[PDB]
């Protein structure tokens, strides 16, 4: 009964105003209080005991638009409530936190491909700009590692990304890292073990399963053991040593499997089936 | 002699955006196979001009990359050749099409993120686009039918809002006109015109693909429903051959439709008559 892997928003015929949270301990699911409002392509975080849900694109009367919203579920009340809304819309967003601040980074306004970033401060519930990155960056992966943020992959608005890069948050600065084996965007970014992992995604003609693993040691990117399931749009996060990754969109169907990845023995395996298929969501662990 | 008029049906999608070109012939229910699209192409529409038949638009299928598609192709059916001609002005995927005086309209549709409100106008005599009065609306997934020498602009999506709403362009005004609207929220249906009304068949009202089929008198300016299509599908195509519908192919939730079904205005009612030679949906059909 710890930590347990959030699921928020997601994507089936329309979007999604579900809250599920998995137990890997037994193996149970749990359905808690739903979005106040259904959105999908957003990005999920959690800091101070407290889950973020930011960005996406949501669902309404007559409404299907690009959100700018961050909405706070506090799991020991089974709340949620809104918070200081970014400065812009973001659909397809990137997350990183560090030091309890909330990085929104790229994603979409409508045809607006952003490359800027803003942070979130809860205590003050205020949203500041920071540095742009040098690229423009929708469906951009966000990995926090030594204190430094990695963006992945994403599309420009005109070119479909197999670059990356790192922001510096005391320089404030972006630059460039040497970038995937594979274009990919929409993919599935988190850092294990000292290495941002890329799985899964889009390379402009397929979904993926396949997937490479950054070193910052050597600077480079390397294959692992590829999913079972090609998939972009997916959730993932990583819970005491292990990948796990949920739902997306394999071409024709929105997968419900949920992989899960051993780092010391390279497999993938499947552990879950969610409660229904689903992609665009985000996810976190607490 | 023999072989008159003929159902084609260009591109299409199953998996992936297909290049198929396949000709069929109600009277004795064959098909034939012409000459395959240079680039297989989804989503996109046809139209016919002169005994010639124009691909317009679409998504291409491409080693580098899918990108939505300006193009505009003709093809002889007496050389069974396809030939480009001169692009649009700018990419339309689920473009809408139609035909006024031997000029054809390219209606909306989308370039990416990119919903379209403008219209081009291409002139065969000249192999030339040229934009015209831009919609009330942008229409992306639009049908589109010409009536009384005036086009009309028939559902869509613009972006955030699926709409059933429909407007009217005249030509020699050049400007648009919101018309009645219809019963049903409808994307990707198939439009076209049978005895001065508007029909539009299916398409998806934004939760699920539709078998609901409505027509509108432009003399009462009202929609009205009609017996429903046996199937339920959306990005479906559809012609008008010897005064019957033909819906061909579409996508229902799940399957790729193979089914072409054949509406009769004199007893309201569908059938299936025949299949085409594997399911698909996002083609062009045009009748010549």
């Amino acid at each position: 009964v710890g930590r347990l892997i959030y699921t928020a928003g997601g994507y089936f015929r329309q979007s999604l105003s579900y809250l599920e949270a998995y137990n890997p301990s037994d193996g149970t699911w749990l359905r808690l209080a739903d979005l106040q409002v259904p959105r999908s392509g957003l990005a999920g975080c959690v800091v101070g005991g407290l889950l973020y849900a930011v960005g996406g694109r949501n669902n309404s009367p007559d409404g299907n638009t690009d959100s700018s919203a961050l909405d706070c579920y506090n799991p020991m009340t089974n709340q949620w409530s809104p918070c200081a809304p970014m400065s812009v819309p973001r659909n397809r967003i990137g997350v990183g936190v560090i030091d309890g601040h909330i990085y929104a980074v790229g994603g979409s306004h409508g045809c607006i491909h952003h490359n800027s970033v803003e942070r979130y401060e809860p205590e003050r519930d205020e949203w500041h700009l920071v540095a742009p990155m040098l690229t423009r960056r929708i469906g951009v992966g966000v990995a926090v590692l030594n204190r430094l943020l990695y963006a992945v992959g994403g599309f420009d608005g005109t070119n479909r990304l197999n670059s990356a890069e790192c922001y510096y948050p005391e320089r404030n600065e972006w630059r460039m890292i040497t970038a995937m084996n594979t274009i990919r965007s929409g993919a599935g970014v988190c850092v294990l073990h000292n290495c941002i992992y890329a799985a899964g995604g889009y390379d402009g003609q397929d979904q993926l399963n396949s997937v490479e693993r950054y070193d910052v040691e050597t600077e480079t990117w390397t294959f692992v053991a590829p999913m079972k399931h090609r998939r972009s749009a997916l959730g993932i996060t990583v819970h005491q040593g292990r990948i796990y990754v949920l739902g997306g969109y394999d071409g024709h169907t929105f997968l419900d499997s949920v992989e899960c990845y051993d780092p010391d023995t390279d497999t993938w395996s499947e552990v879950t089936r969610m409660t229904s298929g689903r992609s665009g969501v985000g996810v976190a662990v607490t």
